[PDB]
C-alpha cells in the first residue's frame, strides 16, 4: 500500500485542503498540490512555500518522495521550469515542502492559487492508494522529529554532510 | 519482465518504427525514441511531437514510465532543456506521446529526424527486456481508453 | 541491501575521497560527490567532470543510478541547472561520471572542489545503506 499524508499549514492551504481521503481510482503516479496563494514569479529564481507538510508510506514504512512539474507548468505565456530539475524529499524531512522556480522570460508572471504547478511522486514511482488530507491541527506520528528535522536547501552543509 | 510497445501511428513514424522485438542485451535503463520529422526549434517553448503510442508493462501489469533528456540532447550548438525536467507518463495514457523542449539559446536551432534527443524509462526504473516495435494498422487492447 | 562504490580515479578526487565506509543513519536518497577541482562556469552550457567511478548494487546485483542536483545548487548568485534534468547512469557504464551544467545568468560564476553540486540516486530510489570509498582505481 502506498499513502500519501498532506497536512495544510497556513489559512491559505485550508481553503484547498478540507479534511477528506482522496482515493486514485484512476492510479495515475502523481499527486497534484496547489499554489494555495497568488503567485507573482520574477525573472529569475523564485523560492516558493507550499504551505503544507506532507509524508509518503510504503508497505507501512515512511518512504520518500519527488517534486516533479506537471506538463502544464510551461507554457508560451510562462516559461517556468523547477531550478533543481525534480525536487527529491528524503524520508527524514519534516518541515514545509518549499520548490524553486526559475521563471525563464523578461517579465514577472502570475500564478492563481488554485493552480497546480508540481506533482508528487512516491519513492519508487509506487502508485498512490490514498492521499490523506488531515487536519490543520493533529499531532501525526509521521511527521515526529528525525535526524533531519526540517533541513533543507543546503542544511547539511557545502560537503554535504553525507560528505565524501 | 518489463516490456515497452511502441506503434507509429504516423507515417513519419513508421519510417524509425519497424514491425520488430528489440532485446535490450545491454541493460540500458533508457529507450531512446526519433524525433521522426525534422524540425526547427524557436527560442523558447517548442511543442514536439513523437508520432508514438507507448505502453509499458511490469511483471504483466500496465505500468507507467517516465520521459528523460539523453546526455546529449543538450551541446553548445543547441541548449535544449525538457520544459518538465522529467515526463511523467500515467498508466492510462494511451495518446501519442509529446514533448515540451525549451531552446534557451537567442536562434533556432534545426533537430533531424533520425536523432533521438529522449529515453523512455519504466515505472520505478526497471531494465526492459523486450522492446515490442507494433504494426501500424492495429487496434491494440493495451491502448484501449 | 542498497550500496554505492566511488573509486576515485585523478589525483584530485583522492584528496576528497580517502578509502572509507560511509553508513546513512538519516536514510537520505541522495549520495552528495564532490566537485573535486575549483571551476569558472561561463553563462551557457559547462561540462564538468566528477574524477570518479561509481557502481549501486541492489540485493547483491549491480544496477543503474540517476544523478540529481541538489536543492542548493541553484541560488540568486549561480542560477546553476543540470541540463538533462537527470543523469541516467546505465548498469553497464564503467567510465568518469561527467555534468552537463547550464549557467542561465550573464556572468561568470565559481564552483569550489569542496562543494557538492550533485547527489546519486539508486536505480528504484533505495535508500542507500553503505557509501564504500574504494582506493583510487581499486576494482569493485
Ligand atoms: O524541491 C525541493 C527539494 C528539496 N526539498 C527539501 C526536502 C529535502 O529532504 C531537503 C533536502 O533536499 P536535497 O538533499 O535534495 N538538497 P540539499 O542536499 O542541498 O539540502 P540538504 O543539505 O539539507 O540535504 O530539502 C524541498 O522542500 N523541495
Ligand atoms: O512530457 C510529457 C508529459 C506528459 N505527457 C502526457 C502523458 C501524461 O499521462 C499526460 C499528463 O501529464 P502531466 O500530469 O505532467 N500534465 P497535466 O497534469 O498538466 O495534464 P493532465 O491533467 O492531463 O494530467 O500527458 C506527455 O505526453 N509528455
Ligand atoms: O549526466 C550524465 C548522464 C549520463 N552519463 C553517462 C552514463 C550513461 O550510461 C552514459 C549514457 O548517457 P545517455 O544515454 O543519457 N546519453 P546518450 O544516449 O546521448 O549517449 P550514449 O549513446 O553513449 O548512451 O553517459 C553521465 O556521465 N552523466
Ligand atoms: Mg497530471
Ligand atoms: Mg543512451
Ligand atoms: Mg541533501
Amino acid at each position: 500500500a502506498t499513502n500519501f499524508f498532506i497536512q495544510p499549514i497556513t489559512e491559505e492551504a485550508e481553503a484547498y485542503y478540507p479534511p477528506s481521503v482522496i482515493t486514485n481510482k484512476r492510479k495515475d503516479l502523481g499527486v497534484d498540490v496547489y499554489c494555495c496563494s497568488d503567485l507573482v514569479l520574477q525573472p529569475g529564481l523564485n523560492i516558493v512555500r507550499l504551505h503544507i507538510k506532507v509524508a509518503c508510506e510504503h508497505m507501512g514504512k515512511k518512504c520518500g518522495f519527488k517534486i516533479m512539474a506537471r506538463s502544464s507548468m510551461c507554457t508560451h505565456e510562462r516559461l517556468l521550469i523547477l531550478a533543481n530539475g525534480i525536487g527529491l524529499i528524503d524520508p527524514g524531512y519534516v518541515g514545509e515542502l518549499m520548490l524553486k522556480i526559475i521563471n525563464l522570460g523578461d517579465t514577472p508572471v502570475q500564478i492563481w492559487a488554485k493552480e497546480c504547478l508540481v506533482q508528487l511522486v512516491a519513492q519508487g514511482d509506487h502508485v498512490p492508494d490514498h492521499i490523506n488530507i488531515l487536519k490543520r491541527n493533529q499531532i501525526f506520528p509521521l511527521f515526529a522529529p528525525t535526524p533531519r528535522g526540517e533541513g533543507r536547501f543546503g542544511s547539511t552543509g557545502e560537503a554535504g554532510i553525507m560528505r565524501t
